[PDB]
């Protein structure tokens, strides 16, 4: 099958990290091309369902989405083969103060993500866990969105339950926390939090609160406030993502227009 990579074509070279599905390694495909290789730990994934969806994800192709190259499914553990991103996860990248980012670079990271999410929205495809930890950075400083949709195949109830200890409370709108109502507009809410992460250089949202306290405050209408590095116009964009009413939040196409307008006005 066109989605199937022969694992004998992989050369494993370095460890990259560990996530919800286990260890991820850096390697080469056919001795030449850089790849990341997720080694799916036994019992962590609804594997048959993922394999069917892998066909759909294969045809999601955008310059700002981390590309799915294929899967290795004829052995266990199965492998997911993706685009390699030399500079790793966006969250850690933001927290490296040596970069001494200009605010123009921060806005370009937001635009990179927003372009990927506009593409996903045009395909009616939800990320479901958009956040700085699920964005990666390549050798040119381009940010790309990673592991989109994969939350549907996580078997860990601590991650999937809204009261679960691993659930992304701090990236979730009130209707998700209250009713598990997921939609394009919960992706929009999370994108606003991601913009805040970027302009806060990777601070934890609601950093002095627990998850339980965050959920209560968000329901009462509390919001994140303006990062020091965000202009008023940039703050207006991220804040528009957090309307209590989901139908009042923008689309990613509107967010992209707004971000491009601010790039013109500030640079
Ligand atoms: C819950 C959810 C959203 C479904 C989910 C979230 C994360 C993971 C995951 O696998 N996280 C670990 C991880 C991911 C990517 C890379 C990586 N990929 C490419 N190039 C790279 N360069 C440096 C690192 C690196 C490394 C490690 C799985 C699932």
């Amino acid at each position: 099958g066109s989605w199937e990579i022969d694992p004998k074509d992989l050369t494993f070279l370095k460890e990259l990290g560990t996530g919800q599905f286990g260890v991820v390694k850096y390697g080469k495909w056919r001795g030449q091309y850089d790849v990341a290789i997720k080694m799916i730990k036994e019992g962590s994934m609804s594997e048959d369902e993922f394999i069917e969806e892998a066909k759909v994800m294969m045809n999601l192709s955008h310059e700002k989405l981390v590309q799915l190259y294929g899967v290795c499914t004829k052995q266990r553990p199965i492998f997911i083969i993706t685009e390699y991103m030399a500079n790793g996860c966006l969250l850690n990248y933001l927290r490296e103060m040596r970069h001494r980012f200009q605010t123009q670079q921060l806005l370009e990271m937001c635009k990179d993500v927003c372009e990927a999410m506009e593409y996903l929205e045009s395909k009616q495809f939800l990320h479901r866990d958009l956040a700085a930890r699920n964005c990666l950075v390549n050798d040119q400083g381009v940010v790309k969105v990673s592991d989109f949709g994969l939350s549907r195949y996580v078997l860990d109830d601590e991650y999937t339950s809204s009261v679960g200890s691993k659930f992304p409370v701090r990236w979730s709108p009130p209707e998700v926390l209250m009713y598990s109502k997921f939609s394009s507009k919960s992706d929009i809410w999370a994108f606003g939090v991601l913009m805040w992460e970027i302009y806060s250089l990777g601070k934890m949202p609601y950093e002095r609160f627990t998850n339980s306290e965050t959920a209560e405050h968000i329901a009462q209408g509390l919001r994140l406030y303006r990062p020091h590095l965000a202009s008023e116009k940039v703050y207006t964009i991220m804040y528009s993502c957090w309307h209590e009413k989901a139908d009042e939040r923008p689309t990613f196409k509107i967010l992209l227009s707004n971000i491009l307008d601010v790039m013109d006005e500030e640079s």
